[PDB]
């Protein structure tokens, strides 16, 4: 096939006159015709329109080699490619039993028109009615759903060859794998319930570790506009996480601290907290902590923020809601800057703030401590990031001193 494919300027010729011959010669055409006659779905009615003659050569040749070799993940992905390739082609280049059946259940203008509106531009139901009944003026919803799918046959096989290809590697390279979860990911959001049959079954076998590379697509991919896509994909992450919890921890605890972007992150951290409560209660506390530990550089920055805006109300409600959320270290601030509030409500009706200013910004100019800013030990949590690590290594301590580096956005 690849020595084919390489050379099909000169052998453009003997594909399409063997496709002719098929239905009715050098050595190369016997031969091949001979190789593909051989006994044991894809249909030529299918590939009729938009694909090429001799392309389907390849095809055929893909499809005997997976079914002749079944242990080999090299030929379901080249068919998969194949077939994708293709059923995207003729998808966007698309946008006799159908006519004998319209012609019985409507028992010569009316009849082309209706053909012709039948698969026009194939919600969709509701515009094909509404313009059947403007056209012409009920077997058309029957008709409608054969024709789709008529012409929707190679994605079908397409996605089975590559569920197939993916149970294998449960023997080829990652990228290649990436590429299938790729297109399936892009097949199911695009094109949902037109291939929902295959989707629904096969999403509920498939393992764990070829979906591990594309785990923030999956979390990005849940406010589809539908319900069971939704719940496909819940299931699948909550799966996931059984036997490599590492993987969606930390986002789905971030997400969950519209209700289709909560109830999946609930019921994913309700499955992931049924086997260690204690794991997930700490990294949920843990995270508090760092996100509570980002008070004084909050006040310097509003004070400065204030003193440039300055040349009414706004400040006034500014400074109040601050000090409202203001209410180790919080005591020592709080015991050393407690007339603030007093002194604002005194200026409000103002060297205050300028004061208060120039004394943050003199105590600015480095070393803290994690006890003053809580102190856990023998934790069970993964690492902040662990794709490539054979042995998750759990977190035993944290370090006693934080650091901030100078000249940059005040990083710690």
């Amino acid at each position: 096939a690849k020595w084919i494919q390489a050379e099909w300027k000169e052998i453009s010729g003997q594909l399409k006159q063997v496709y002719r011959a098929q239905h009715q010669l050098s050595t190369l055409s016997k031969n091949i015709l001979t190789l593909i006659e051989l006994p044991s779905i894809e249909s030529e009615s299918t590939v009729h329109i938009g694909v090429g003659e001799p392309d389907f050569i390849l095809g055929q040749l893909y499809h005997l080699s997976s079914v002749q070799a079944p242990e080999v993940a090299k030929s379901w992905a080249a068919l998969a490619s194949w077939a994708y390739r293709w059923g995207r082609k003729v998808v966007d280049n698309a946008s006799x039993x159908x006519x004998x059946x319209x012609x019985x259940x409507x028992x010569x203008x009316x009849x082309x028109x209706x053909x012709x509106x039948x698969x026009x531009x194939x919600x969709x139901x509701x515009x094909x009615x509404x313009x059947x009944x403007x056209x012409x003026x009920e077997g058309v919803i029957k008709v409608w759903r054969k024709v789709v799918d008529r012409i929707f046959s190679l994605y079908k096989l397409s996605c089975s060859a590559y569920f197939t290809f993916l149970k294998l590697n449960a023997q080829s390279t990652d990228d290649m794998i990436v590429m299938a979860t790729l297109r399936l990911l892009r097949l199911l959001v695009k094109h949902a319930g037109e291939l929902r049959q295959y989707l629904e079954h096969g999403l509920e076998t498939t393992p764990t570790a070829p979906w591990r590379g594309i785990i923030p697509q999956l979390f990005s991919r849940l406010n589809h506009p539908e319900v069971y896509v939704r719940q496909s994909i819940c299931n699948l992450l909550c799966r996931v996480a059984q036997d490599s919890p590492h993987l969606i921890l930390y986002p789905a605890i971030v997400g969950t601290i519209q209700a289709m972007m909560q109830d999946c992150y609930s019921k994913i951290v309700d499955k992931l907290s049924s086997a260690n409560p204690t794991m997930v209660l700490q990294v949920q506390m843990l995270v508090a902590e760092l996100r509570r530990v980002t008070w004084d550089e909050l006040w310097l920055g509003v004070l400065l923020q204030q003193h440039m805006y300055v040349l009414x109300x706004x400040x006034x409600x500014x400074x109040x809601x601050x000090x409202x959320x203001x209410x180790p270290h919080e005591k020592w601030f709080q015991d050393n800057y407690g007339d603030a509030i007093e002194n604002a409500l005194e200026k409000l009706k103002x060297x205050x703030x300028x004061x208060x200013x120039x004394x943050x910004x003199x105590x600015x100019x480095y070393i803290l401590r994690l006890e003053e800013i809580a102190a856990m030990t023998n934790t069970e949590i993964a690492l902040p990031g662990e794709v490539s690590a054979r042995d998750t290594v759990t977190i035993h301590s944290v370090g006693g001193t934080i650091t901030i580096l100078p000249t940059k956005t005040k990083p710690k």
